[PDB]
């Protein structure tokens, strides 16, 4: 299960926000979310489970950031982005996402792990300016 991964245990001991998805199920839904993620977003665990995490996006989310995530998942790459997300009540926050594939012995992706850090507007600006300059 989700909490059997050693890196998940490690993340828990530091009270990180994270989610685990299951890409063997159509549309790669969330199958575990940590307490910090639930508090940050305003959803109960049961409500999150079964949703693709794109449910945190909304009209002011930059589709270019979302496309970077999509392509990373498609190309088998680790990906790090900052993008605007939305809580259950519609309020917004900047979310720094760190996503990686969890693989079996043969390279098959068996789950994805995504860590989330709420970041300040100032930090998001500077991150995104750096990303842009570095393109
Ligand atoms: C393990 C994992 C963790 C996250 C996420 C995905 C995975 C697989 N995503 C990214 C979305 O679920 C999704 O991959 C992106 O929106 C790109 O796919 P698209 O919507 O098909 O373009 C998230 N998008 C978000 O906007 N907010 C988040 O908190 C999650 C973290
Ligand atoms: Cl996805
Ligand atoms: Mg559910």
């Amino acid at each position: 299960g989700a909490m059997d991964y050693s890196l998940v245990k490690a993340l828990q001991t530091a009270q990180q926000n994270f989610v685990i998805s299951d890409p063997s199920i159509p549309d790669n839904p969330i199958v575990y979310a940590s307490q910090g993620f639930l508090t940050l977003t305003g959803y109960a665990l049961s409500e999150v489970l079964g949703r693709n995490c794109r449910f945190l996006q909304g009209p002011e989310t930059d589709p270019k950031a979302v496309e970077k995530v999509r392509k990373g998942l498609e190309r088998g790459e680790d990906t790090t982005v900052v993008l605007l997300n939305y809580r259950k009540d519609g309020s917004t926050f900047w979310n720094q996402l760190f996503i990686a594939a969890l693989r079996d012995g043969e390279g098959n992706v068996v789950n994805y792990l995504g860590v989330q850090c709420k970041v300040s507007e100032d930090y998001a600006k500077a991150f995104l300016k750096n990303e842009e300059n570095e393109k």
